[PDB]
């Protein structure tokens, strides 16, 4: 790994971070540029998109790179576990989106189905209003999930932080290609993004292990 | 080679044709989805693009790949070499577009630099016209030359054929990404398109080793 992140700087390459690719003699390249796959002698470059079709289809190697990521935000997440979990998705959602808004209005629905709803930010209109603001203040509250659950019920926060968690939110959503709200990522990676009733949303999850 | 092209045809690829790729482990797959990248394994696909920046930049492996595809239409170009060349380049070129024409009035120029030019057909307006139909005919007369350097001179063949060859040579250039012609390959698979006169021409390949 240390005879690496010199040339992809000498090729206008960032935040240069290796990993484990599922092929030997190149490294899972995770740079800003995007993920990359590199040569252990650094001479070769892949700025294209590895897969392996396995037995489902074409499932990208970078699809679990990218579920780590998110994984990552855990503590960031504004959690609504069920009595006993048998599945955990997160749910990309905006406050101003009518469909977040019916999935919320059914926790207790998903809850019960043995689903753990887990939010993370994705305010659409992009990090420049009121309501980016607003999201900000509700993910970064003292009790996110009463901040959250008021503002579905219409009472959004007076005061007002400037978005930097539901940016870090909002930019892992595209890089999973969330282009709308809700949108419902897998434990597995996945993306069933699009609203989805409880029980739709169960067998979605169950059909596909 | 053997243990592969059997799942690729279970992934929907066909004209399967392994080849060297300049990263063991892997085999250059120019497949007819294009030119992808497997494990000798058979369980990982590169649907991406590789590289190497070596030292003047980003140069694609595939760039010799495609420059062999080339090259191996030698007795299909029209051919107009020099006393004895210093370079050897690839024009692709209409007979409807007036700088192809400029060029072409030049051949004893480009000729006495040094450069033997050699013809490609690309046809701009599809295959599907009087126009493809004449360049068919003059790519497979008896003497191309001749009957290249009369369409040049304003007279086209009065008969015509149906696009075979000269297609071949249309999806040839758009591999190497011709947008309009004059587009003259060098020797060395580059790709300065766009009309360039002798001189101009010289220094190009010249300066470009």
């Amino acid at each position: 790994d240390a005879a690496i992140k010199r040339k992809l700087q000498s090729f206008n390459i960032s935040n240069i971070v290796i990993k484990s690719s599922p092929i030997s003699g190149i490294k899972t390249a995770v740079t800003d540029q995007g993920i990359l796959y590199v040569s252990e002698d650094g001479k070769y470059l892949f700025e294209g998109k590895l897969y392996e079709l396995t037995n489902n289809g074409p499932v990208d190697v970078a699809g679990k790179i990218l579920v780590d990521k998110l994984n990552s935000y855990k503590d960031e997440m504004i959690v609504y576990p069920a009595k006993n979990e048998k599945h955990v998705v997160t749910v990309f959602m905006d406050i101003t989106c009518h469909y977040c808004h019916l999935l919320h209005q059914q926790l207790k629905e998903y809850n019960d189905l043995g689903i753990t709803v887990r939010y993370l930010a994705f305010p659409r209109a992009g990090m420049n209003n009121q309501t980016a603001k607003q999201m900000e203040a509700i993910w970064t509250a003292k009790d996110p999930v009463f901040a959250l659950n008021e503002a579905e019920k219409g009472n959004l926060p007076k005061e007002v932080k400037t978005p930097n968690i539901v940016k870090k939110h909002y930019e892992l959503g595209i890089q999973f290609g969330v282009r709308g709200t809700p949108s419902i990522v897998t434990s597995t990676g996945e993306l069933i993004g699009g609203y989805l009733k409880p029980a739709d949303l169960l067998r979605a999850l169950e059909e596909t292990a």
